[PDB]
C-alpha cells in the first residue's frame, strides 16, 4: 500500500511491456516488491535495445531512464522520509525531522565556501549531503571539508549571500522542528 505512494512519484517523474502499463501495474497493487517494479523497468529498456540496437541513441536514452529510475530507488531506501517529503514538498519540507535523526554538518564543495547540509550516507573518506537553501543540492563531500554543526562557523570561509542567510534560516527552523517533536502531518 505504502509501496503505491513511493513507485507514484517514480512513475510520474518516469514521465518525461511500456510506461502506462507499468503505470496501471502501481495502481493495481501488482508489483509485490521493490525489485518486481525495477525489473519491469528493465525490461522495457532492454526492448529498447532488442529493438533499436545495443548502440543506438534511442538505447543510449533508455538507459539514462532506467537509471534515472534505479536512482529514485536508492534514494528511497536511504531514507523513505525524504524521498517522501521531497516528492511531496509540503512548505518547509526539507525542515521536517527523520528517524534516525540526519546528522547535521557545514560542508564545504570545492570552489564554495561552508553551508549547511543533512549526512545521507557515507564512508570513510567522503560523505553524501544535502544542503539546505533553496536548491537543496546533493554532493558527495571529502571528510576533510566537513565541520561539525556545533563549530562557531565566524570563524570560517563563508560568503554570505542571501541564498546562505536563507540555508541558514532553514537549517534553524529544521532544529527547532526537531527540538519540538513537529515531524510531517
Ligand atoms: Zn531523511
Amino acid at each position: 500500500q505504502e509501496m503505491g505512494t513511493y513507485l507514484r512519484f517514480i512513475v510520474s517523474r518516469m514521465k518525461e511491456v511500456d510506461v502506462p502499463t507499468i503505470q496501471e501495474k502501481v495502481n493495481e497493487g501488482k508489483y509485490r516488491s521493490y525489485e518486481e517494479f525495477k525489473a519491469d523497468a528493465q525490461l522495457l529498456l532492454h526492448n529498447t535495445v532488442i529493438f533499436y540496437g545495443a548502440d543506438s541513441e534511442q538505447a543510449d536514452i533508455a538507459r539514462m531512464l532506467y537509471k534515472d529510475t534505479c536512482h529514485e530507488l536508492d534514494e528511497l531506501q536511504l531514507c523513505k522520509n525524504c524521498f517522501y517529503l521531497s516528492n511531496a514538498r509540503p512548505d518547509n519540507w526539507f525542515c521536517y525531522p527523520c528517524i534516525p535523526n540526519h546528522e547535521l554538518v557545514w560542508a564545504k564543495m570545492k570552489g564554495f565556501g561552508f553551508w549547511p547540509a543533512k549526512v545521507m550516507q557515507k564512508e570513510d573518506n567522503q560523505v553524501d549531503v544535502r544542503f539546505f537553501g533553496h536548491h537543496h543540492q546533493r554532493a558527495w563531500i571529502p571528510s576533510e571539508n566537513i565541520q561539525d554543526i556545533t563549530v562557531n562557523i565566524h570563524r570560517l570561509h563563508v560568503k554570505r549571500s542571501m541564498g546562505w542567510k536563507k540555508a541558514c534560516d532553514e537549517l534553524e527552523l529544521h532544529q527547532r522542528f526537531l527540538r519540538e517533536g513537529r515531524f510531517w502531518k
